[PDB]
């Protein structure tokens, strides 16, 4: 079939988190944004439109949502407000997310394992690990 839509649309809750501040303040994220952020733990949804793929944070301050093609650069602004040229593609069904801006680069792996969404976050020595399941 085309089952990364099946494994992959839905309401996904968070459920556990490792080194997401640390991450944070690597991205460049100040102190009182980073421990606000990490504390909210909203909700992300993710649709699909045919080629067209959005991922979307439930309402919490510093609202997020992106909408893309697998493979096509395309214009991001993150949720510490930061304008980043992202490309996501789909590698062992693995959705694979990198971010350029200002010679700079982090990436963000999202894998289903079991009934469950682990999503691992990489900005140069620093590595977070957050857990989603369906909502
Ligand atoms: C929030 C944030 C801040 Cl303040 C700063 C830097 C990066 C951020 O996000 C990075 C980031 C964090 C995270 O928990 N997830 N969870 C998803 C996800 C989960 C399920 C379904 C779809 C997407 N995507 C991400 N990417």
């Amino acid at each position: 079939g085309s089952h990364m839509c099946d494994a992959f649309v839905g309401t996904w809750k968070l459920v556990s988190s490792e080194n997401f501040d640390d991450y944070m303040k690597e991205v460049g994220v100040g102190f009182a944004t980073r421990k606000v952020a990490g504390m909210a733990k909203p909700n992300m949804i993710i649709s699909v439109n045919g080629d067209v793929i959005t991922i979307k944070s439930e309402s919490t301050f510093k609202n997020t949502e992106i909408s893309f093609i697998l493979g096509q650069e395309f214009d991001e602004v993150t949720a510490d407000d930061r304008k980043v040229k992202s490309t996501i593609t789909l590698d062992g069904g693995v959705l694979v997310h990198v971010q350029k801006w200002d010679g700079k680069s982090t990436t963000i792996k999202r894998k289903r394992e079991d009934d469950k969404l682990v999503v691992e976050c990489v900005m140069k020595g620093v590595t977070s690990t957050r857990v989603y399941e369906r909502a």
